[PDB]
DNA sequence: ATCGGCTTCGCGCA
DNA sequence: TTGCGCGAAGCCGA
């Protein structure tokens, strides 16, 4: 389906191979990037070979991400060359260094897929400028391409829900399978990668690593016994329990979805096959399909999309509006940080984020509320919720980051709701509220332990 | 074209 | 708990 195609560049087709310059989805099955790039290898007598660039970005989160990510780099790797594609692996900023991988291995033809951050885009740019081959884009990692779904920043979930499914009977669709090339260390940037981020890791008073990482464990393999373990076991008791923090009725994709160790494709295909509670279908469905694709639509339509400024007119004139009123508590960074507020619900979340690495779905919600409501300004809120959002979370540093922090902080994709001080017309959360919908002291007990273990 | 109808709210009440 | 009505509130879209 050509519609999966963004010519970024065209040209002069080299001689060689076709480049997939891997970067969102790190997989060798279900992924239209790595299909595209055969397809037009096979119309060139070429080899298709995969190029991933390892940046200097790992410094800025936690080990987690960085074994979770490379961890599944191995196993892709391995899994790439048993079906005849080197893979290679480049450590410096894209700009320079796969500008010069494509002079060097005189590439063809360069591909890559869609992330729409920022930084991938100003990469994108240096390298269409230091290239003289075709450039092109696939959207491998939602089930309709960002750019056709819809043509505009979305303002909420009612609204770009017709347009994504007037377009579902057309992308959803099998995967074909991926045939291998006709024509013919990373152990070590692990280890270095841990020494120069061994003295970060969060610690506990007796030296411990905060961090269990045994809760999710990498690569496409365990991935995908991921999704029939919870297609199996979960998927039928989603709409009732999927709220409630003392289960774990969350499908716990989201580490994957993030590294793209599964596509959310597969995932959709093989939820619609199956047969469970159909509410549990639905509820399950809106949230990969519409809350993962909207925050592409927010995160692509939206430079800012990080920011004050990116707040619907309403919530900014809100906030404003109560940035002088007295706050409650305030924390700092360092404060919530080690969960020191003075609220065990939130500090339970606060825990649950630092030893797994994805915190409860629901209490994100109640997380980042808390945040705004007790700290100085809503700038500082976001900023402190966006610095432990992705230092600490696996499935951090994403478009779903960034729109479901706007949601709780900023409005967007909500609504408005009866004006309170701090945080205005934003929607409000109590613990009184959670107390009704689940037994907290379960929750707070769990974590409970962690508290005064951390220094 | 004006009017439901809006992710995940809180709260009383049975 | 567990469900329902009602509240406050800005705005898109057929
Ligand atoms: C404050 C805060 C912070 C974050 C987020 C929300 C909030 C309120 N989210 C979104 C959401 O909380 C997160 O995707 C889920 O908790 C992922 O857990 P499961 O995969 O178990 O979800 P679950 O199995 O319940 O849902 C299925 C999938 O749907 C998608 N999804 C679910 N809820 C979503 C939401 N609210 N927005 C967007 N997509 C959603 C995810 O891909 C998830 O894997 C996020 N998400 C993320 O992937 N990485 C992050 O770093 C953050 N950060």
């Amino acid at each position: 389906n050509p519609k999966r195609i963004r010519a970024l560049k065209s040209g002069k087709q080299g001689d060689g191979p076709v480049v997939y310059w891997m970067s969102r989805d790190q997989r060798a099955e279900d992924n239209w990037a790595l299909l595209f790039s055969r397809a037009i290898a096979k119309e060139a007598n070429v080899p298709v070979v995969v190029v991933f660039c390892l940046t200097d970005e790992f410094l800025e989160a936690g080990i987690r991400q960085y074994e979770f990510m490379l961890k599944g780099l191995q196993e892709l790797e391995v899994s790439l060359s048993r079906k005849k594609i080197p893979s290679f692996f480049l450590r410096g900023d894209p700009g320079e260094k796969i500008s010069r991988f494509v002079k060097d291995y005189n590439a063809g033809t360069l591909v890559t897929d869609f992330s729409p951050l920022r930084i991938k885009n100003q990469w994108i740019e240096k390298v269409i400028s230091g290239i003289s081959i075709p450039f092109f884009e696939v959207d491998a990692h939602n089930v309709v391409p960002c750019w056709e779904a819809s043509q505009k920043h979305e303002y909420a979930a009612h609204t770009f829900r017709p347009k994504l499914y007037a377009l579902l009977p057309e992308f959803l669709e099998e995967f074909p399978e991926l045939e291998p090339n006709s024509v013919t260390t990373l152990s070590d940037v692990l280890e270095t990668g841990v020494k120069a981020l061994l003295p970060e890791r969060a610690l506990l008073k007796n030296k411990d690593p905060l961090f269990e990482p045994w809760h999710f464990e990498p690569g496409e393999k365990a991935a995908k016994k991921v999704m029939e373990s919870f297609i199996a076991d979960r998927l039928d008791s989603y709409g009732a329990l999927r709220n409630d923090p003392t289960k774990n009725m969350l499908s716990n994709l989201s580490p994957y979805l993030h590294f793209g160790q599964i596509s959310s494709q597969r995932v959709v295909l093989e939820v619609e096959k199956a047969e469970s509670n159909p509410g549990s279908k639905k509820a399950f469905l809106d949230e990969i399909l519409i809350w993962k694709e909207i925050s592409d639509n927010f995160c692509y339509y939206n430079p800012g999309y990080d920011g004050f400024e990116s707040f619907p007119s309403w919530a900014k004139e809100s906030l404003n509006a109560h940035r002088n009123d007295v706050r409650s508590h305030i924390y700092t960074l360092e404060e919530f940080e080690a969960g020191k507020t003075h609220d065990p619900l939130w500090n339970a979340s606060q825990m649950e984020l630092l030893s797994t690495g994805k915190m409860h779905g629901y209490m994100r919600m109640y997380w980042a509320k808390k945040i705004l409501e007790w700290s100085e300004s809503p700038e500082k809120a976001l900023e402190i919720a966006i610095c432990l959002n992705d230092r600490y979370e696996l499935d951090g540093r994403d478009p779903n980051g960034y729109a479901g922090i706007a949601w709780s902080i900023g409005g967007v994709h909500d609504r408005a709701w009866g004006e309170r001080e701090v945080t205005g017309k934003i929607r409000y959360m109590s613990y009184e509220g959670c107390k009704r919908k689940f037994d907290v002291k379960l929750y707070i007990e769990k974590y409970s332990a962690l508290d005064k273990l951390a220094a």
